[PDB]
RNA sequence: CAUGAGGAUUACCCAUG
RNA sequence: CAUGAGGAUUACCCAUG
RNA sequence: CAUGAGGAUUACCCAUG
RNA sequence: CAUGAGGAUUACCCAUG
């Protein structure tokens, strides 16, 4: 094995979809881009450490660009008129066996969903009520 | 169209499945848990806010309960050896459309979807490799 | 020739094998863990260094998880009581090839064998007399 | 019985084998050496002591030599070219059984059995990968 | 998916090909030494960093050696009689697309083609003329 | 005889070819420059000196211009967006006989040949993983 | 005592606590 | 290290402890 | 951080900004 | 002259020795 592989982050049924792939684990932070410039690449950073002397805590984060072309001194470079954040932190106590991760997984799935509250929230600009 | 309503958390495919339901929105702060004492449930919070006069930003929280060897509607101390948190901070400059903002979620459903190696290496104790 | 493979740690004839996997790579350190909680797992971590112009040096760690009246998933306490540790280090000469290393090795597969003084002496927990 | 007796530190099937032989046990460390001039011979140490109220600790430390004769002052000595050091120390909880022991010791063997990663990055100077 | 793997770093044919193995990558510097004693292989490190606010800056190098025997009182090691030092830094503006960097990368391999002014000089103990 | 001659400094198959010609040599320092615009061309430079009693020294740089064209007030000039820029410095001590160079030159062409774990990194916009 | 992928010419030494 | 419905141009920074 | 056809025993060292 | 995973608009500039 080796998880550390390319995914696709975006999908738009196989058309147009994002994917992502492997390309830095320096200071073992991991990083995976999307084939764009580096100033136009959607960006995910992935790391865990063992913050305590019983957590684990795992640092994620997610960028999301709004791609654009920029006129800079009379020339066009490809640039992002702006950038979404996702910062994520996740603390598990060591006794944590698998199927209790398992369900910590499931768990930010649902969390997720299609049609559920928060990601519905997100998508149409508005709060929770 | 109201969306602070139950919803599924874990799916177990009908059998087993976690609801949790609103519990409390003191302060604008949206919160459910599922149907347990407060120190074994599944807890979730999510607000909005202007953070800058560049962005919005959501923090959302959940909390998951370590179910192996759990001794129902017990008193388990230590606390932090038997809960797991999640926090999430979503940055989204003010300039998103719901367009933008349905990608977003998109991009956070597709990190998370099993298989990937984010929540293939959260399962499995591991970090990437 | 790709060596950061799944291995058995602990052989017990095919019946009971305890069997280690990588699971992180972050900073150079190899992690290998049993399928368990990380409070229960066997962990082995392995990195080399030139620690001076002299000297190439090898860090190994091992956990061990004490076993007898041992609960599976369970949250033990304190985790001094429940752990073994290993710390191996190894410093090689740069002028050594990889005969010397192959004869290094052999020495010290050679000092753990079955039967021999120091073995002996840790599974009866003793000393030497 | 009594486990302080001279063993095979280097197997090589019974020619050319290296034996180490008890030869000190001033100031509770045990020591056994190879038939050799003091310079050129392996060297191995051991020594327990009860480092908490709660742990044993074992101290091991092996020495493999490099021989070879050198002219000092127009005149032929047997000494060592250079030597490799192990050094390990080993962590045992007072609570630990026999066969919690004894499965101490069938991890050390297996971390070092042939073929597994670590011997094999050791005799091929190089770092697991 | 990796690339911190073993790979060819001087191809004769088939055979005396000197292969380059990963050996440790702390502190964002990947290295790769050859087989044998460290004292007379090959050496490789590479690293990225954001030099500059536009800029993504590539520091590579390269170690040949002269193997060689050295006797000192007749006590013979092996190692380099001296070593060619490699150093290249290679800066890319953050706005390069993948295309930009394959020809980059083209750019590099035909500079040092055989036939061409600098391979040839270079080969020949000799500048430009 | 003479090496300072034109070249092919990127191969794209036959046509699309980047070819560099000499254009001055001034202090020692060989320069290329490929045609058309001075302002969008390739450069290539390359220079050898004793840098030392035992050593002789390298130093080349090679450019490779983003081709853009630049509108200010209607006017249109023909300019780089930015460049890429590759510093080496090669060091081979006077002991180098021409098989030691040989070396030295298919030792830079492995570093750089496809599939490679730095070539390919670079090609990617990615560092080492 | 304890911790260090801290060093050594290896039962010694260094740093932090 | 820890906590923040603390901030960011996002592996950085701030406050409290 | 940046520059040097600056030097090295090569992830160190120097000069200038 | 030498070193720097020091920076650049790349044969210039900086820090240290």
């Amino acid at each position: 094995a080796s998880n550390f592989t390319q995914f696709v982050l975006v999908d738009n049924g196989g058309t147009g979809d994002v994917t992502v792939a492997p390309s830095n684990f320096a200071n073992g932070v991991a990083e995976w881009i999307s084939s764009n410039s580096r100033s136009q690449a959607y960006k995910v950073t992935c790391s865990v450490r063992q913050s305590s002397a019983q957590n684990r805590k795992y640092t994620i984060k997610v960028e999301v660009p709004k791609v654009a072309t920029q006129t800079v001194g009379g020339v066009e470079l490809p640039v992002a008129a702006w950038r979404s954040y996702l910062n994520m932190e996740l603390t598990i106590p060591i006794f944590a066996t698998n199927s209790d991760c398992e369900l910590i997984v499931k768990a930010m799935q649902g969390l997720l969903k299609d049609g559920n509250p928060i990601p519905s929230a997100i998508a149409a600009n508005s709060g929770i009520y």
